[PDB]
């Protein structure tokens, strides 16, 4: 039902978008430009779009077709949001930087889109210093990510737990987890700066989930972050948890492409037990995460949020 | 002016030090310091032509329709604003001639509504502001992606150069954050519908596709400092050329070798486009006079006439 009404928005906003006349388009700059679309937004699996609409019914206690395609709007702007984010992601990892302008021009199809669906309405200024909030935090991670991943160039002791979690705050969970949800509340008439202590657990949410996949790229069936000197929670709690002698095992093998120094690090790991750190962690993390969701006084945000960290515990 | 200029300059310092001291993105000192040398280094360095011209299109307006020092300081931060936007583009400019010069860019772009918010959301023309700057963005970087498909990507048969697909290039990349933005500006700040001076906007816009074309003569015929680009020469000599001189065009066209270099320049010259560019030059300037004094608002004319004469013949 959702699924066979959500996607024909993204019809109805291409076709918006290629013809509305402010900009002078001829047929191959019109194909050129439905092409950048078609290639990023409409592709993946569609998770947060969709969450978008979920967390919205969700709230609600009876929807309209009009609810509905507002929803669908929110969500699908989400989704072009992130292909911007993602191109970036892509350019930033590993003869034409077309990717740049393409991103740019997905961009700047966000607040049309807002623009053109909710400017009548009373929650408009604030869905726009939302999108605004999450697009300025996203792409200042990515900056953290550069100068870190750059000066983590041989120095790891740049890789610190505060560095670590403000990556992962600023340049994922905001897009990722409150985003969505934030999108659902302000259609719903709520104002998000009476949710602080709901964006906050989003927010850890996003850290938690980073931290996971730090975890299940080195231990499941693959991962190459030791690799790729990158900027693990693994490697973060190895180098505070370390004695002298393992310092310099880590020195030595960090950032080397040879299955032998990859699994003297990996072999560290073990030694230092940082699988049931991990576990720790995730046992602790989860348990301050629910009895912080229980603690806000609106059941329905709740219940979303226990949906959200349901879907993402022992992933 | 410098006596007034130097009230605008600390404005950047002032901005800059809320930037870098909002605690609400999470920065440490390091992080701190590589926004702060990205900012510098972009930003405040030129001339500040056009931060500068929203404060004195402000004051135009006052003049002509007491002037407190919190307008100043408010002008001069759109000024800035304005500044920060242009840097943007440039940065993406420059690109589109390791791969941090994309979120420097990025990171400056997203300064900008931060600094509108910071200061102008309580106006009562904040969405206008907002939607100003959304507008000219759009623009600009949907110019740029015309001048990719055109120039670059349109290659050797330059057919594809045309006085339309010149024009749209030039009003949408260049003539809106250059011309149409200081002045909305300063208009929106004056409390005015922008919505109501579509005859403006497109005065200013083609006073961008005008300063672009002077551009384009200054590089083929000067000095200063420092083939197959879409000037506004070569759009001219297409169509003003015979057949044989079709074919030594695109013979010669697009390549580097001041043997055939010199054979388009002396195309040129018997064409006679310098002399087509001073012809252009004075019915543009007759044009876009006549068609400023059509204008009802006596400040707006101020305002357009200080900026053609600015840029005229130079």
């Amino acid at each position: 039902e959702l699924k066979s009404k959500f996607v024909k928005v993204y019809s109805v906003l291409k076709k918006e978008l290629l013809h509305d006349s402010a900009f002078g388009l001829t047929d191959d700059s019109r194909n050129w430009v439905e092409r950048i679309m078609d290639y990023n937004v409409p592709g993946g699996k569609l998770n947060r779009g969709l969450s978008v609409v979920d967390s919205y019914k969700l709230l609600r206690e009876e929807l309209s077709d009009d609810e509905i395609f507002l929803a669908s709007v929110l969500g699908w702007s989400v989704e072009w949001i992130q292909a911007y984010f993602l191109v970036l992601d892509d350019i930033m990892d590993h003869v034409g930087m077309i990717a740049i302008n393409d991103g740019l021009i997905l961009r700047n199809h966000v607040p049309r889109i807002l623009r053109t669906h909710f400017q009548t309405e009373h929650y408009y200024l604030q869905l726009v210093d939302l999108f605004h909030e999450v697009e300025c935090q996203t792409i200042a991670g990515q900056m953290l990510d550069l100068i870190t991943t750059l000066a983590g160039e041989i120095n790891l002791s740049s890789y610190s737990l505060p560095v670590y979690q403000q990556i992962t705050l600023s340049k994922t969970s905001y897009y990722s987890f409150y985003l969505p949800v934030a999108c659902a509340l302000v259609m719903l008439g709520e104002n998000l700066e009476s949710h602080d202590d709901m964006k906050d657990i989003l927010l850890e949410m996003g850290t938690y989930f980073q931290v996971q996949d730090d975890y299940l790229d080195c231990f499941g069936d693959i991962g190459t972050d030791i690799e790729d000197n990158k900027c693990t929670w693994l490697v973060v709690q190895a180098l505070e948890h370390c004695n002298e002698e393992q310092k310099k095992l880590l020195y030595d093998n960090y950032g080397r492409k040879d299955p032998k120094q990859v699994a003297k690090v990996k072999e560290l790991y073990k030694t230092l037990n940082l699988e049931d750190l991990f576990t720790q962690y995730e046992n602790k993390t989860c348990k301050k995460l629910t009895k912080s969701i229980e603690a806000l006084p609106n059941v329905a945000v709740q219940a979303v949020l226990k949906s959200f960290l349901a879907k993402i515990h022992k992933r």
